[PDB]
């Protein structure tokens, strides 16, 4: 239940950058326990910012879950060094992620792949909510690909666990992944298991455009008034009226008329064993 290790990033040797972003930076590196010789690759995510001791705290909670995870749909975090600036310890997934996947196999990808790909997101969400944590990272971009039949999600962390009494987390100021984030968010920096449905609409929407960017040509700054304008993002072109209502459905302004994770399991399930009733792609079958 308490799994997780904290190691001298004294320990750790960076080899080459796997990618950088604006909240952080993951390397191919190696792990060289002390006292020892032998040498593990891992994954480095360390992050671009130091972080208040409020901060630490709160990232050593979500820490101490992800080290535990039990689910094959969620990243389990191996390690974690809380020297000078915070480092996650994560395996190494050389697949890469899943928005990367889409856009270079676009013509290969069938219906049956992307509706499979939304039941093992809704499957980890759902699982993440019942161990408490609020995700707020949740994009196309953060699901692993393990094998083209198994994506994970991953954690940068920015996750935030809550109390037994919580159901919002209130967050400070900084860099946020504004196009991906439920309004509530945008406009009052609160988080719940409701806006992470939010996300999982827009990252579904990634996966359906095969890699499209989400709001492309409008600035951040206008996100939050173009949600109260009313609008969202376009339906994709092979969605069916259903898909797509479903989608709408978790860019709710209202966070409770939002669909839960585990409905949104229960929908894709059945779409998932009937594909080609609601997604329409050419050739789809002979992927």
């Amino acid at each position: 239940q308490a799994l997780l290790r904290i190691l001298k990033e004294t320990e750790f040797k960076k080899i080459k950058v796997l990618g950088s972003g604006a909240f952080g930076t993951v390397y191919k590196g190696l792990w060289i326990p002390e006292g020892e010789k032998v040498k593990i690759p891992v994954a480095i995510k360390e992050l671009r910012e130091a972080t208040s001791p409020k901060a630490n705290k709160e990232i050593l909670d979500e820490a101490y879950v992800m080290a535990s995870v039990d689910n094959p749909h969620v990243c389990r975090l191996l390690g974690i060094c809380l020297t000078s600036t915070v480092q996650l310890i994560m395996q190494l997934m050389p697949f890469g992620c899943l928005l990367d996947y889409v856009r270079e196999h676009k013509d290969n990808i069938g219906s049956q792949y992307l509706l499979n790909w939304c039941v093992q997101i809704a499957k980890g969400m759902n699982y993440l909510e019942d161990r408490r944590l609020v995700h707020r990272d949740l994009a196309a971009r953060n699901v692993l690909v393990k094998t083209p039949q198994h994506v994970k999600i991953t954690d940068f962390g920015r996750a935030k666990l809550l109390g037994a009494e919580e159901k919002e987390y209130h967050a400070e100021g900084g860099k946020v992944p504004i196009k991906w984030m439920a309004l509530e968010s945008i406009l009052h920096r609160i988080y719940t298991h409701q806006s992470d449905v939010w996300s999982y609409g827009v990252t579904v929407w990634e996966l359906m455009t095969f890699g499209s960017k989400p709001y492309d040509g409008i600035p951040a700054s206008e996100i939050s008034s173009i949600l109260e304008k009313g609008e969202r993002l376009p339906q994709p072109p092979i969605c069916t009226i259903d898909v797509y209502m479903i989608m709408r459905k978790c860019w709710m302004i209202d966070a409770d008329s939002r669909p839960k994770f585990r409905e949104l399991i229960i929908e894709f399930s059945k779409m998932a064993r009937d594909p080609q009733r609601y997604l329409v792609i050419q050739g789809d079958e002979r992927m």
